[PDB]
């Protein structure tokens, strides 16, 4: 599905991702945005490397979700990469969750950085009551 704005920004912050790991909701929903454009179906195949980014936060199976296709991968957050496509995000964020244990945090997610980092992220939350 496609989510609207604040329907979103109270469905994470339901699932309890607000200041997770350091992150706001408003990032978080900054990288939705651009990743996915709020859209849990969102599919993206990498002909350079053959992986997949699925979901609303474009997962990588190379690296988080197993989809069995993609050469030397890895499944870190332990599930198949279809959990990742479901109208119901609790597992997208699960491995959202997963992904930010990491080092990096949020800055896992290259466009991140080019759209959210260091940015007025506040839009993303307005009038959504979170």
């Amino acid at each position: 599905k496609v989510f609207e704005r604040c329907e979103l920004a109270r469905t994470l912050k339901r699932l309890g991702m607000d200041g997770y790991r350091g992150i706001s909701l408003a990032n978080w929903m900054c990288l939705a945005k651009w990743e996915s454009g709020y859209n849990t179906r969102a599919t993206n195949y990498n002909a350079g490397d053959r992986s997949t980014d699925y979901g609303i936060f474009q997962i990588n199976s190379r690296y988080w979700c197993n989809d069995g296709k993609t050469p030397g991968a890895v499944n870190a957050c332990h599930l198949s990469c279809s959990a990742l496509l479901q109208d119901n995000i609790a597992d997208a964020v699960a491995c959202a969750k997963r992904v930010v244990r990491d080092p990096q945090g949020i800055r896992a997610w290259l466009a991140w950085r080019n759209r959210c980092q260091n940015r007025d992220v506040r839009q993303y939350v307005q009038g959504c009551g979170v």
